[PDB]
C-alpha cells in the first residue's frame, strides 16, 4: 500500500477457464493475469509483466472457491469422500 495508480475489482475481470486464473486487458496493452491460488495467499498488490504498474485489485473470495467447481482442472493432494 505504498504505491498505486487504480483499484480494480474481481466482479470487473475476465476468467481463463484453463488453469484457474483470471485476466484483465492492463491499461498499458497488455493482459494483466491473476491465478486463484496465488490471490489466495493474500495478493492484491500485483505486478503487470510488461509496464510494471502497481495495481491493488479486490476480490470478494466467492468465486474463488465456486470456481473450482466450475472448472475441471486437477487440484493437488488426494480428494476423500465421506458423508
Ligand atoms: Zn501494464
Amino acid at each position: 500500500m505504498v504505491s498505486t495508480y487504480d483499484e480494480i475489482e474481481i466482479e470487473d475481470m475476465t476468467f481463463e477457464p484453463e488453469n484457474q486464473m483470471f485476466t484483465y486487458p492492463c491499461p498499458c496493452g497488455d493482459r494483466f493475469q491473476i491465478y486463484l491460488d496465488d490471490m489466495f495467499e493474500g495478493e492484491k498488490v500485483a505486478v503487470c509483466p510488461s509496464c510494471s504498474l502497481m495495481i491493488d485489485v479486490v476480490f470478494d473470495k466467492e468465486d474463488l472457491a465456486e470456481y473450482y467447481e466450475e472448472a475441471g482442472i486437477h487440484p493437488p493432494e488426494p480428494i476423500a469422500a465421506a458423508a
